[PDB]
């Protein structure tokens, strides 16, 4: 996360930290036994036995009191994935989670029901704090970005046709904060007025915190059938 602020797992209790031991990507707990993430995070090493998932963890290379460690019972990648990443969504069955103040599930959005453009949402992750950094932050971070309409993002100066209706763009009005390398798979959470909802999953972007290059997210409300038919 470029910019933003540090946080502990208490402020994003559904955040899942995935490792292969080295960090791979973030994820979100959508049910006691299920974590949702991005397929591009696993495409190179499809073997489920090579992954470790943590819940209730706020530190990258240090244990957080109360954290839970899991194995990946089933690694489900989207069959229509292609690489701008298309259908960049993945499901991991963990083995399940036990709710606590540091471990909670996040609600999924209603069918094709997303917040209006301009709405402020939050993103969370252990990704780089600066594009030029080599190291990832040891402490979890989060920031706020605003949703961009498809019309604006599909502009040639932005991403053109690289962005589809199954994707969502979000950025800072000043382009001063954004997701970055290491944040993929993490949650883009918005308030559907009354409830925190998993609106998107960190997927791709040209650079980080660059003018006219918003962060692109998998539009979760367009994948409910896939999620339900696999969970």
């Amino acid at each position: 996360i470029i910019g933003g602020e540090f946080t502990t797992i208490e402020n994003q209790p559904w955040f899942a930290a995935i490792y292969r031991v080295t960090y791979v990507c973030g994820g979100s707990l959508i049910s006691p036994c299920w974590v949702i993430s991005a397929t591009h995070c696993f495409i190179d090493y499809p073997k489920k036995e090579d992954y470790i998932v943590y819940l209730g963890r706020s530190r990258l290379n240090s244990n957080t009191q109360g954290e839970m460690k899991f194995e990946v019972e089933n690694l489900i990648l989207h069959k229509d994935y292609s690489a701008a990443h298309h259908n960049d969504i993945a499901l991991l069955k963990i083995r399940c989670a036990q709710p606590s103040r540091t471990i909670q599930t996040i609600a999924l959005p209603s069918m094709y029901n997303d917040p209006q453009f301009g709405t402020s949402c939050e993103i969370t992750g252990f990704g780089k704090e600066q594009s030029t950094d080599y190291l990832y932050p040891e402490q979890l971070k989060m920031t706020v970005v605003k949703l961009i309409s498809h019309r604006e993002c599909q502009q040639p100066h932005y991403y053109g046709s690289e962005v589809t209706t199954k994707m969502l763009c979000a950025a800072d009005p000043q382009w001063k904060t954004d997701s970055c390398q290491g944040d993929s798979g993490g949650p883009l959470v918005c308030s559907l007025q009354g409830r925190m909802t998993l609106t998107g999953i960190v997927s791709w972007g040209r650079g980080c915190a660059l003018k006219d290059k918003p962060g692109v997210y998998t539009r979760v409300s367009h994948f409910l059938p896939w999620i339900r038919s696999h969970t």
